[PDB]
């Protein structure tokens, strides 16, 4: 027993992971087979970043300007093209440590793991989940861009997101691996307004059966709801309105705690109304939203 | 910036992970160099476990009787022994994926990452802290033991947990890699009281200096305290006392941000006294400390 804030195990990304430097601007670069990919910001100088001419700048770099570095060893780049906000560095060498991987485009609302790295060098791994308004809350200071978060199914990585940047308001945007940024975000430092956010509700309602599986019920109660009312409460307290498919998703989770998804829904709308009263579910004092269904069922079942 | 629950890249302790099977159990064996560390418990079957004669249990056992595999690969035994509640199988093979490591017994209040596994696979990674009384919070299922718990300082990983057991009410205990248990605790099912837990205060302290530098600075007041008050008011909501050594260990984070650690003694005194008012510190609605002052520092100065 026991739920915690997991990551995926990052050995797979860590191979992966170079180092790109472009004139006087270091980050990090993913290494795929015999492609480097990075943010295309690389390019830029701190003036350029204002309004920089992406397609410009790009035309005065030659692929022997682009040095990247995977560990010690030197990657010769033998092309280079850009893709909405990302770089693509051929290279004449495949990474020997290529795992079997995907790129995906996540959905707001998933979980993924993200390894901040720095110089090409892993720092540290954790997970958090893309928000309804396509921001990330990480962790990532200057020179993190490049790093990615992905999921792990058995041996296939699927890479969803590369950072690019921090918002002014301390929030974190970033592109999946085709270079298309989630949400409104353009790479260039401007003041830009991530959208109204709420709170992943099937994520919560998923977190609360967890929190009953591993001994944690004394927020159960005698009440039930139906969607139309819990939706009401939804609206009030700024969470995402709960559908049919949330609730067919949440249909493992419900069968093997025999506790209807309604009634876990009472059970949310009365700590909504009510809060958490100076209690805690799984060391939290708030609705913890950034374990989906499938992170909950995954962990109460050990799959590796 | 941001600040996260960040576990250390786990590459380096995947690469030792091994299934180590004695009879009809099966759990996580750690390989490094030509050693396989796994609990002693291996070697009992379900009943044995009310009171184990671990001496004559093994004695049972011979080399080829342990199972060891590394992914695909059989390794060969060509000895054993017990060291306290550690097996320790010597394999004709060493670990080509043997990282530089250390074998650490850490203090209470310290902080590691778990790679929790199942079958010699890793599953996720996790980071926790040593509770004041010897005991973990982590998330482990049956099969889980095995797994450890690390640090890693550049390129040296330094192993300081292997996990045994799950007590009757749900916290998680055991053994530095000589097998030795953190606390009072033993290997086998019998109720075992973990004695009272406390709050790690320096770790509280730690967090709100990151909350500080971080954007998070509501809780700062005109107030100070001493360590006599302070520790006053620590003594009667269950925190551990604060000492001079403690407040040295603040001293670079109270440097960085200009806020004297009596003062944030202060802002943690009137939090103890009046709680959060329903607001938040970097995500959190209560008083964390699993946070080390060095945790801090690394994830404020971005360490590879
Ligand atoms: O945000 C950026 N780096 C970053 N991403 N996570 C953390 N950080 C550092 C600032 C704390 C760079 C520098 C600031 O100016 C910009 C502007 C546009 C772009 Cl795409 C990147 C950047
Ligand atoms: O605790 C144990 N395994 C474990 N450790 N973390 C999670 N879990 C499973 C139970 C949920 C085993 C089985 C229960 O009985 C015992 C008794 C003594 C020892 Cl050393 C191990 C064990």
């Amino acid at each position: 027993s026991g739920f915690r804030k997991m990551a995926f195990p990052s050995g797979k990304v860590e191979g992966c992971m170079v180092q790109v430097t472009c004139g006087t601007t270091t980050l990090n670069g993913l290494w795929l087979d015999d492609v480097v990919y990075c943010p295309r910001h690389v390019i830029c100088t701190s003036e350029d970043m204002l309004n920089p001419n992406y397609e410009d700048l790009l035309i005065r770099k030659s692929n022997h300007n682009f040095l990247v570095q995977a560990g010690n060893v030197q990657l010769r780049v033998i092309g280079h093209s850009m893709q909405n906000c990302v770089l693509k560095l051929k290279v004449d060498t495949a990474n020997p440590k290529t795992p079997k991987y995907k790129f995906v485009r996540i959905q707001p609302g998933q979980t993924f793991s993200v390894l901040a790295c720095y110089n090409g060098s892993p720092s540290g791994v954790y997970q958090c989940a893309m928000r309804p308004n396509f921001t990330i809350k990480g962790s990532f200071l200057n020179g993190s861009c490049g790093s990615v978060g992905f999921n792990i199914d058995y041996d296939c990585v699927s890479f969803c997101y590369m950072h690019h940047m921090e918002l002014p308001t301390g929030v974190h945007a970033g592109t999946d691996l085709e270079g298309n940024f989630y949400g409104p975000f353009v790479d260039r430092q401007t003041a830009q307004a991530a959208g109204t956010d709420t709170t992943i509700t099937v994520n919560v309602l998923a977190w609360l059966y967890a929190a009953v599986i591993n001994g944690d019920r004394w927020f159960l109660n005698r009440f039930t709801t139906t969607l139309n009312d819990f939706n009401l409460v939804a609206m009030k307290y700024n969470y995402e309105p709960l559908t049919q498919d949330h609730v067919d998703i949440l249909g493992p989770l419900s069968a093997q705690t025999g506790i209807a998804v309604l009634d876990m829904c009472a059970s949310l709308k009365e700590l909504l109304q009510n809060g958490m009263n100076g209690r805690t579910i799984l060391g939290s004092a708030l609705l913890e939203d950034e374990f989906t269904p499938f992170d909950v069922v995954r962990q109460c079942s050990g799959v590796t």
